[PDB]
């Protein structure tokens, strides 16, 4: 359900890193957050402490 689906405009919507989805029903396109940080898009990153750049 939850394919790879995201226009263009969906290329730095996000700050953080984010997984683009297009979820079925309706659009809804966005980058799913990740493990350390979130909010309306991990906004709120807790700095370096998971990932790597």
């Amino acid at each position: 359900n939850s394919y790879p689906g995201c226009p263009s405009s969906y290329d730095g919507y996000c700050l953080n890193g984010g997984v683009c989805m297009h979820i079925e029903s309706l659009d809804s396109y966005t980058c799913n957050c990740v493990i350390g940080y979130s909010g309306d898009r991990c906004q709120t990153r807790d700095l370096r402490w998971w990932e790597l750049r």
